[PDB]
RNA sequence: GGAGUAGCGCAGCCCGGUAGCGCACCUCGUUCGGGACGAGGGGGGCGCUGGUUCAGAUCCAGUCUCC
């Protein structure tokens, strides 16, 4: 057996190290997937992670309703109930796609004043839209995610909180999945629906396509509007409010999968990773009772030091074996201890990035976080790498169809849809963002030659 | 402050005290609720305590799709069911899944094949949907949050052993943690869990002398083995199908508590679900604003230091007595009050939401709380007891039993017949809460049709939500 | 133009005989420092619907499905 190499069929690859590694597997319903044990570790490490953040600007938890009145919101991408309770449905429900709407509904009871503002809350649940192809993590009919809502006085004040919440799904893909982004804003074709404007983070994946790791929207009066929820402010007037939205799901997990992922499977962050140090006892029949017994006492020794260990005693396989297995997992660090090591006092510490060293038994626990982090540090300075050794300018559109093969292509835009779609109708390339801290630079635009808009280079791509 | 007492309506007063609590509020979907941030601080709480527990003891989560085919559960009445979908008109029809047995059944059909692979310790945090177009929150609505455990073993004798090993999770929760106390009981037949071999369950007595069900813990024996074919070869080079297990505890739990403890002023919330602990109330006047609030502010510093969960109310807005009534009424179990003087004096006023007040200084207060809040807790508990031991009565004729059941648990003889039973419940309009475990032995004449007692021991009735 | 046969990958159909092989899985022993070895085993009735036949993955007719 193998594991078809990324160069050979990325796709193929994907799909397989996900079944492989044994983070998901496909539901009997098209366009459905079960996360296993393994894989939904992951999504718990991000939710403790953003939930953390979250509450410590101010947001808390609710649950809104799973149906939501087709009145408020058949559209394509919509699971529909129609029967229920053994009749037909007067009205037919809508498997909510999003919540916006049902929080406006429950916004314009709640708030009356200028007391019941700032609104900062987060849902955690799950959201179908319909899809009845699968791709595990990147496009499923239902998903798990993180959907925020926030209603403020100001338009000002929602507007810093869109911009702090993209910042931290920003922090952790950098800090947490080592994952790399460019914090940017849609264009007008390539924005949420209802929102005046879109920010997100965008990550480039080995294979040279992008991903949009996260989103975060300022709503305006839109919602507030169109749900009628207005606020006597202090000088006694009645205003309409400003809601904000952002949204993380599961597809960060793909970002991760796909951003570190190499010919021999998993390679996964340190900090978010199920298992961080992984042992693998090595016997013989006479070996075993005295090795496997300094293992156990090594397992203590890496609990306390509070690092996330897994002792691998299955008897049934072999330590080559094993060695396998974990890599294919993603494993960061395995620690091999033998009876030759148990001799001297030592064990041998096998990175996933490639190496091996032995040390003393003593020492491992205190060395282990601070390789952790070296081992964190890398896996993001080696994306980086990548994506600055995938990112491209192009000024003619024959060096854009170029650039837009092998990932990242800063090119020049005139702001208009309709090109926009013909770009997209053509070379399959997508806007990504409008960066943010992206250099000014005014032109043509790369496919019209008409005056550029943005005042800068717009990141196009292949997304996902 | 219009709160209508529980001896007036109880209805009435849980469904107020949800709304002035700002625990739920009603969605737009019949029978749909939404958790407000109060409400859902418990939920979290809930989650992380059975997820501990949960670990504890090997088990792992894992989430399983919110569709399952309709052939699965073969449209049944507490079904929502999506029938278009993309645009076009389903081929089949999905179910939204009202518990994921079945998928699970599925899934462990292709993943195991050798007891190697046992047993199978699964656990899935999340909602389902069971119609019912009138509500009651947290009670019994449409849709609604719980945790739904799957085990699958190779032996029908650790499949058993997993069974109670959760009951008694679940039985730890209501005691050590909401301090409801509970009766752990087996179902009878006709109460069990249709696919289930037998049902286990905890029982709680609700301040209004209704039973509630807690939680519960199925034994499946081979059922969905058999139905899904889940089979394994073992040790002995025997192929046979391996014996499941499934438990599930919801929102309803936060009902329990509500209505448990609960009294006139709202709310009492057990110390440990609690999402505040500890409220500071600072009471002053321009002239001190500044001192008080600056102690308040420390005082807080102090308590989360000590990983209370402690809230300030500076609100300038509101008078102290208007934030004393409201805190009692979303049930904080502790108040601190600190005045202008006290101060000066380095005391402060301690008051419990169970009667206690007391004066103590304010450095004295962060070592003090912790074992003061499991002081609380244990009253709660002894409480609900009381209520509990007050509310339970043994009957031994059906005059005496009809009494009973005005008043809480019945404690009668019962022939172990369904139609009996189902007769009982006609009439009285009370069902059977559970065959309790630790009940005593006892030889006697069923309560309703005379014929000789089943179970050798009382079977707790109760008219139940 | 091919192909739907065990979880996965395949052969068997021409020249019908009651289903086979690799991987995986179960047993026992030997192994164990980079995916072990031997022997012994378990599991499907061949996409689906007809038909011919003593007998049908195999022959005939037809239908569905992935390239
Ligand atoms: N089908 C899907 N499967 C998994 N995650 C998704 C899916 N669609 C969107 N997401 C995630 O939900 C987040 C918020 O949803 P949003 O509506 O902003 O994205 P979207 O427009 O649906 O994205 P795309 O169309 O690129 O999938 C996205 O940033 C992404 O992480
Ligand atoms: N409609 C509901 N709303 C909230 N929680 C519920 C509801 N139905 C059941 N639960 C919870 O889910 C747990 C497991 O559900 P299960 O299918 O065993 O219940 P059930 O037999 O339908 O309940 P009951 O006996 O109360 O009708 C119950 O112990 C209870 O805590
Ligand atoms: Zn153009
Ligand atoms: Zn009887």
């Amino acid at each position: 057996k193998g594991l078809t190499p990324q160069s050979q069929d990325f796709s193929e690859w994907y799909l397989e190290v996900i079944q492989k590694a044994e983070l998901a597997d496909y539901g009997p319903v098209r366009g459905t997937i079960v996360v296993r044990p393994y894989g939904y570790a992951i999504w718990e490490n991000i939710q403790q992670v953003l939930d953390r953040m979250f509450k410590e600007t101010g947001h808390q938890n609710a649950y809104f309703p799973l149906f939501i009145p087709m009145s408020f919101l058949f559209s394509p991408e919509l699971a529909v109930v129609t029967h229920a309770g053994g009749e037909e449905l007067e009205e037919p429900l809508a498997v909510r796609p999003t919540s916006e709407t049902v929080i406006g509904y429950m916004w314009s009871k709640w708030i009356r004043s200028w007391r019941d503002l700032p609104q900062l809350l987060n849902q955690w649940g799950n959201v179908v839209r319909w899809e009845m192809r699968t791709r595990p993590f990147l496009r499923t009919s239902e998903f798990l995610w993180q959907e925020g809502h926030t209603a403020h006085a100001t338009r000002e004040e929602a507007e810093e909180e869109v911009r702090r919440m993209l910042s931290i799904y920003a922090r952790l893909a950098r800090e947490y999945a080592a994952i790399p982004v460019i914090e940017g804003l849609k264009t007008e074709k390539e924005k949420f629906a209802g929102a005046v404007y879109t920010t997100t983070i965008e990550a480039l994946m080995k294979d040279g396509k992008a991903l949009q790791a996260g989103t975060s929207h300022y709503l305006g009066e839109n919602f507030a509007r169109a749900f009628d929820i207005k606020f006597q402010d202090r000088d006694l007037q009645v205003k309409y409010v400003h809601t904000t939205s952002w949204g993380l799901s599961w597809r960060f997990i793909g970002a991760i999968i796909m951003t570190h992922g190499d010919d021999r499977g998993l390679v996964l962050p340190p900090r978010l990773a199920p298992i961080q140090v992984v042992i693998v006892p090595i016997y013989k029949d006479e070996s075993r009772e005295r090795v496997l017994e300094a293992a156990q006492g090594l397992r203590q020794a890496l609990l306390a030091q509070g690092l996330r260990v897994h002792l691998d005693d299955r008897d049934q396989h072999t330590p080559g074996y094993k060695f396998h297995e974990w890599e294919l997992k993603g494993v960061p660090f395995r620690v091999e201890l033998g009876p030759k090591d148990l001799e001297g006092g030592q064990a041998v510490l096998a990175s996933r990035l490639g190496g091996k060293e032995t040390l003393p038994l003593a020492a491992l626990p205190e060395a282990l976080p601070g390789k952790l982090d070296a081992f964190h540090e890398e896996l993001y300075r080696r994306a980086l790498a990548f994506r600055e050794d995938h990112t491209r300018k192009v000024d003619t559109y024959e060096a854009f169809k170029e650039a837009v093969q092998e990932g990242f292509a800063l090119a020049f835009h005139c702001g208009d849809k309709a090109c926009e779609r013909l770009i997209q109708e053509e070379t399959t390339a997508t806007t990504r963002c409008v960066p943010f801290e992206a250099e000014p630079e005014e032109g043509f635009c790369v496919r019209c030659g008409r005056p550029s808009a943005y005042g800068k280079r717009v990141v196009f791509a292949k997304a996902y």
